[PDB]
């Protein structure tokens, strides 16, 4: 029954999207379908000239072949001299096809810087989440691991508990509690970073049990911002946790430690490990 | 008498800004405006060749057939190499198109590009607002739907009410009060958010009535921000109404629901129902 | 004396920056710009292509017309077929040539994208400030207009007074004293926004006069940002005002009217009004 | 031991990101790289063509000089028409390589835009810190410098102590103690900005000595972020010191001084100057 899925997506169902698709194909798949319009466009192209005739110079009447390559010549604007085009309408098609061929490759180039600018938030979030004592204070956990070589400016992430409650008028709502964090923003994120709450008299989670979060339904969305070192722009990454995903007096293990001449090092072997 | 209209855009009138219009008009338009002026320019280039007179190879004297197919072959550097320059002024004309025909490519290129990153926030906003008793408390409402396949993150809505004031040195002005939200921010907006002003002692609407509103020319915007998941950019939307798209005791018919399963589906349909 | 001048640039003098200038540069000079290397580059091509011989077909030894136009039909990839190098030499300096050509059109693009996307905030300050009864309770004043037909998201303007201050220590400084407005962020900037500081008994500039603003060496500085509607992205206006520059007791003509029928319309002819 | 070294990269040991490399190397690299693929993949189409057999016209079999500049001629669309190919096999490597070339050209521009909107955050910060009295308080302080013709708007930098610090628990971290500023916004950052904390009996360091910020691990982050002037777009940078380099009742020299006319001016001679 759990609202959002571990990724953040949500199980709620839906009751071309070309530009999303375009976009999220994997780089293989774009380039057959970048190619695939690419040959398909050129073959329409060539049953326009032999739709006109034999309008092409050292092509057969009838042979696609010419006049697929001669399209291609065209569209490329490779203009051999071989094939040539023969009257005012191959001529007018021509015209058409070379501004298809250099606009296109406009659309081509937005596509590929946008597939580009794809922004790969390289961060990963612990399995599950804990709540354990925290200088002797019960404190809700989990923690986020920089996978990229490079830095976060500005990090802030906010640690949401989403759950149902009803009103004296009767409506039934999940609401989007803010949880106050230790650190709700990390200037700079470059290792590992554990986000705690600590349960408080004021906290939104005080005195709740295993039992009483699945009750209220209780859904903790982890949502991280940032601001990309090599990139320079924001980067999002989230994750989502059930009250079943949550470890009652667990304790995380330290992902840094020091090295035998004395330098503080990471090993993210250690990230899920309670 | 209305301040802003529906679509927040305002009914103030205005008492060639070419950039807005080559962006906003729809695709079929921008094709016919980029392919308008390609014919144009070809043709002012073709006029060119035929007033230095007969300097094209293959071309008849007077004839803007060959000129003009000549200038295209020139300008899309498609080079044939049967209509070719003969002379001096011709070969400066075909450097001088050679170099508009790269530099134009990179002009439509950035056109396509910036009509592609258009931020078409497909958020849908309820019809009407409605004022009804939430907990027990009178409370100012309106909802918030999203369209598209994606989410946004760090969704933050405002309910403005934008209503005409008098001072003490008897200035009339309209003041834009911010009104105090039960959920200001939706860190990632995905449904359907329905946005309440509980109206509390403090709220600048505390105690008004439909004929107050109207005689305060009472005006509320909703104004939407959030960072769109495959676009990764921010995404703005925006709505007014006025006191007489109001409705007093107004409730409206929750969009979510529990599949047979006992999954959570929502259900668009039901969104214009109160 | 002043400290910043009116457009926000400061009076500060400095005791080979092509990025910003070829940015900043108008159209026509960029264009001639771009045209005078297009120029150079393919001259320093047709002299390498003389400097190995008479290596072009159709050319005569020694002419650099040939070789000029030669390297046009190289660089700008159209091929004619007419003049064509000859020798592993100059077919090197071809493959060169054609990776330059199309690697500076890259280059080219680039910019003149770049300076499609120039922040053209369209906002109009008033000539001066004034301090005067509002409520009966002295207050700060200046005001801002969309020239653009567009609309401005999130509007967020600050009145900094820059003034001069002495400590315990000795150090003489200027501190940015950020005043209290009365609307700090205009959600939607459409029209005329007249922004105040009303002078109360906490604010920085509290019981100043004329005389003590001069002697404080008070400077006014109005920082303008804004999301533009047409565009998407941020744009940004600054002015700055001195002591000199402000008018006791002045009181602005409102821009926003009545037309006969009844709808509030503005007119921009009343803004330097007071 | 240092936790963060002084460009704000840390310490932290790391136990084929072409992405990043590509957009770092220096221009000389870059240009060497785009070249090295470009050489590259001409050989390996020229290889293809040899492998179909002699299918290329003016070629002589088993000659790769021919074969490469014709793949030149096609790959870059010149398209001359002495070296042409022969037969269905020979036109559909020049119909993949005409398609490989215009795309190639569309991923090379996205890295060269991508590489000229590199944020140069051109910010100088001093090489050390100070504590001095400041109005009598002992006070925290570094310094900036904007080394750019240009201004920066909104300029937010934040001293964040990073000291390790141990729980109930017994838990060992570090905590980043954002501390209290004199300026935490210098709205427009175009001169020389001093950054200071006032130490005083709330804040995180109060009390603290050289001994004791060593015992406790106390590092010093500077983060400065802003939006550029000619850019219009962010600019990020991070400096980072240790206990080791704070001078105790040090005092900077105002680079800022007054002309013979009376006019200030900037030398960034005394900048690095205590
Ligand atoms: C265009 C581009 C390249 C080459 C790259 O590596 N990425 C980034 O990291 C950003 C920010 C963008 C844009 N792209
Ligand atoms: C360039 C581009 C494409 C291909 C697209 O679908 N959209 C987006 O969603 C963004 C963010 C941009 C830019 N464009
Ligand atoms: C690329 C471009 C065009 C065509 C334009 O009008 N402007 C804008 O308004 C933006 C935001 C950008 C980018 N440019
Ligand atoms: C594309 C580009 C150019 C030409 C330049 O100088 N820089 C900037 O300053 C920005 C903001 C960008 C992008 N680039
Ligand atoms: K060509
Ligand atoms: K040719």
């Amino acid at each position: 029954p759990r609202i959002l899925n571990s990724d953040g997506s949500s199980n709620i169902t839906r009751l071309d999207d070309h530009y999303h698709d375009l976009l999220t194909v994997s780089w293989p798949v774009f380039i057959t379908l970048i190619t695939g319009l690419y040959l398909v466009t050129n073959a329409l192209f060539a049953l326009a000239y032999l739709a006109v005739g034999d309008v092409i110079e050292n092509a057969r009447p009838g042979s696609f072949t010419d006049a697929f390559f001669f399209s291609v010549q065209t569209m490329a604007t490779i203009g051999y001299g071989k094939l040539i085009p023969i009257g005012p309408l191959a001529n007018t098609l021509v015209t058409l096809e070379a501004l298809v061929g250099m606009l296109g490759l406009a659309v081509a180039a937005s596509l590929i810087y946008c597939r580009f600018c794809r922004p790969t938030a390289g961060v990963l979030f612990s399995s599950r989440m804990v709540i354990s004592d925290f200088e002797g204070k019960p404190t809700l956990m989990m923690r986020l691991a920089n996978l990229r070589i490079e830095q976060i400016i500005e990090a802030d992430v906010h640690l949401v508990l989403v759950r149902s409650e009803i009103s004296q008028e009767g409506m039934v709502f999940r609401r989007f509690h803010d949880l106050t964090l230790t650190r709700s923003r990390s200037p700079i994120f470059s290792l590992s970073w554990t986000v705690m709450h600590p349960i408080d008299h004021h906290s939104p989670i005080y005195g709740e049990t295993d039992e009483t979060l699945r009750n209220s339904h209780s859904e903790f969305l982890v949502l991280f911002t940032g601001h990309h070192e090599a990139f320079a722009q924001n980067v999002h990454a989230r994750h989502a946790y059930s009250s079943d995903e949550i470890i009652w007096g667990g304790h995380f293990v330290d992902v840094f430690t020091t090295l035998p001449d004395g330098r503080r090092a990471l090993d993210l072997g250690k990230f899920h490990e309670i």
